[PDB]
């Protein structure tokens, strides 16, 4: 993708900065903004020949070390860049599943939001960390129509963005929609799950768009009158990212800014997750929306080499 943020390095010895790494690392207190300067600025496979050159030479994992050095928020980013994509997903994923006291705003976040591709290797990685399938931990933590729907999102068998428009199937989806929805008492929430679930991406836009001329309300506000919880949440969540994924991630990075605090697991995970893939849209998105850049909400929210780190994630003002 040409539109991530975080590039290759150019000029890249995977040796030098495995040495450096642990020189900083070693060094009393800590040298921490050498760490970020480096990690923030190389490519997730840049980090993985980081890898390996470091445990090539000091006997030690590199994860391991640096979960040793680091601590509070920038500890959390630093080991999330460490990860490939589809292992930093199965971990978050089954972090979301923690307990029973389930963070269903996590997982609808990644379930919603991942392609065919990126879920192939989520589903296969998943295994391998943690012994059983992804499917099975969903289906024991969620229920209902929400875990009908998180289930077959996770499938990630989305027919693929075909040659030929199927403008007959484009409306008939769309009456069905609303024949399952907004025209009949209560609603037929396997129509809304297969539709929306199977249809490629490119293919729900346009059915999205026909949808409005059959009902009152858009897709959006349909699902708010149709449906409640978690239900409504996943729907809800799922009609953004396949309207506008970089726009979705970018009112989800203004969310966990724009209140108190900071919702630094959501900020942390969006910056680590997107840097390669769509950043720059999202940093584009974000600005046309809100006027002020992106860089610039970090910074007004978070502090120190966290902050550093999350802005070079960022990769530049506007
Ligand atoms: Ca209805
Ligand atoms: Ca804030």
């Amino acid at each position: 993708s040409a539109y991530g943020s975080v590039k290759a390095y150019t000029n890249f010895d995977a040796e030098r900065d495995a040495l450096n790494i642990e020189t900083a690392i070693k060094t009393k207190g800590v040298d921490e903004v050498t760490i970020v300067n480096i990690l923030t600025n190389r490519s997730n496979a840049q980090r993985q020949d980081i890898a390996f050159a470091y445990q090539r030479r000091t006997k030690k994992e590199l994860a391991s070390a640096l979960k040793s050095a680091l601590s509070g928020h920038l500890e959390t980013v630093i080991l999330g860049l460490l990860k490939t994509p589809a292992q930093y997903d199965a971990s978050e994923l089954k972090a979301s599943m923690k307990g029973l006291g389930t963070d269903e705003d996590s997982l609808i976040e990644i379930i919603c939001s991942r392609t065919n591709q990126e879920l192939q290797e989520i589903n296969r990685v998943y295994k391998e960390m943690y012994k059983t399938d992804l499917e099975k931990d969903i289906i024991s933590d969620t229920s209902g129509d929400f875990r009908k729907l998180m289930v077959a999102l996770a499938k990630g068998r989305r027919a693929e963005d075909g040659s030929v428009i199927d403008y007959e199937l484009i409306d008939q989806d769309a009456r069905d929609l609303y024949d399952a929805g907004v025209k009949r008492k209560g609603t037929d929430v396997p129509k809304w799950i297969s539709i929306m679930t199977e249809r490629s991406v490119p293919h729900l836009q346009k059915v999205f768009d026909r949808y409005k001329s059959y009902s009152p309300y858009d897709m959006l506000e349909s699902i708010r009158k149709e449906v409640k919880g978690d239900l409504e949440n996943a729907f809800l969540n799922l009609v953004q990212c396949i309207q506008n994924k970089p726009l979705y991630f970018a009112d989800r990075l203004y969310d966990s800014m724009k209140g108190k605090g900071t919702r630094d697991k959501v900020l942390i995970r969006i910056m680590v997750s997107r840097s390669e893939v769509d950043m720059l849209k999202i940093r584009s998105e974000f600005k046309r929306k809100y006027g002020k850049s992106l860089y610039y909400y970090i910074q007004q929210d978070t502090k120190g080499d966290y902050q550093k780190a999350l802005l070079y994630l960022c990769g530049g003002d506007d």
